[PDB]
């Protein structure tokens, strides 16, 4: 059967990624960003109670999964990517958002694009990769046959170290939080090479559950009425780097 | 509640569509595409007998759709785009493509984009729309403040016709196929302006259906290992207009 949200309470997880979900410590922590400015927006229209809980630091996207399919969350919402191998365990909701990824370097690094990657030009071993994403997916199946012989990360904090220390050449990361951090946070990293991976992001579900029709519908009326389009230029559309 | 595809019959809906759904005469008929391509690959995954069934000439994307929540059909594949309308009362499986419209028109009109459709440089009736497409959605929600004042059309083929004859001046078209066919086949007619309608392809599948699951995981399969990528370059690479 199908029933509506409206005075449920709903534990949603969400998991720290500027600008879609921005922790900030203040004398406890208070949450920003795109992904509440939906929470809020689907709130009002749905009439659930949106108990938000932010995920442990250095969870993974894949972790934030297993959690919400053990009972954890009710909903997980994010720039999390719909996979296969997450789709046997939880449902998505229809798309969020498109995305795609792109290769993260520190600038002066002699990289071109994935062919570098792909011809072994740089030592596996500095290849950065964030275990528990679909960059890691798309890194097993496309770079390395199977085998995990990348240098692994377990946070964006961690990524970011790890190449302006030099200790990775490369990274992965999602085209959007990609163009964001390099413009605004990250002057001296940058993007180089063609996108790749094209997907989507979507809301984690329990499998079938009750209210995705619910979910499903009004997801799709933001997206028609461009309010999704709006809460991505207020919260992307911004530039600082010189 | 969930099972596997593996020996089941499925009557698969599809829907005439240059080039995803390709009917020739000769009496019998042969349908080619890429909507065929994708069920064989989709069959030899999963299994399942496949029972594909043209909709009848005249039936409409919205036609579709009710049909198979008649009944009518097990699912239907085609380049159905996912609504909130439409998901009140089918499902849709993970998207298979993204969309979005662009405008049509003859050479030579001078139409700059969307603002000249919404400022009035044109009488609203010299807007052809197809009744039950997603574009008929847009033109109500956007252009008309919900007035039925397009000029009606039931087919691609009376919208090209249309735009030939001097009839209307623009009409709306999913993008895949507007390029296809301005590039191929209409060599006078010519695209305009943004994109707009940012927007999902999904197949269609009963609500709570019993197969969800299965038939996700492997339309994100197709995905990851590039299949839907390889289909779509084979079927809308071509440019045969000088
Ligand atoms: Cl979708
Ligand atoms: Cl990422
Ligand atoms: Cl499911
Ligand atoms: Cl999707
Ligand atoms: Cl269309
Ligand atoms: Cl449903």
């Amino acid at each position: 059967g199908s029933a509506r949200l409206k005075g449920i309470t709903l534990r949603i997880g969400v998991i720290e990624s500027v600008p879609f979900t921005i922790v900030a410590n203040v004398i406890t922590t208070k949450l920003t960003g795109y992904v509440l400015d939906l929470i809020e927006y689907l709130r009002d229209k749905m009439g659930f109670v949106a108990d938000v809980q932010l995920a442990p630091p250095n969870t993974s996207y894949t972790g934030l999964v297993l959690a919400l399919a053990n009972g954890d969350y009710d909903i997980a919402i994010g720039d999390i990517t719909v996979t296969s191998a997450r789709r046997e365990i939880v449902a998505f909701s229809n798309s969020i958002s498109d995305n795609s990824m792109r290769i993260l370097m520190r600038k002066g690094t002699l990289i071109d694009g994935m062919d570098d990657l792909k011809n072994g030009k740089i030592p596996y071993n500095r290849i950065g990769i964030r275990i528990g994403t679909a960059g890691e997916d798309y890194y097993l199946r496309e770079i390395s046959g199977g085998s995990r012989n990348f240098y692994p990360l377990k946070s964006r904090q961690e990524m970011y170290d790890s190449l302006l220390a030099g200790i990775i050449d490369v990274s992965f990361m999602d085209i959007g939080t990609a163009e964001y951090v390099t413009n605004n946070i990250y002057c001296n990293l940058t993007l180089v090479g063609e996108d790749f991976d094209k997907s989507t992001f979507g809301i984690v579900t329990p499998k079938e559950w009750l209210y995705a029709k619910d979910l499903d519908v009004n997801i799709l009326s933001l997206r028609e009425t461009g309010i999704l389009d709006n809460l991505k230029k207020k919260w992307f559309q911004t530039k600082a780097c010189p």
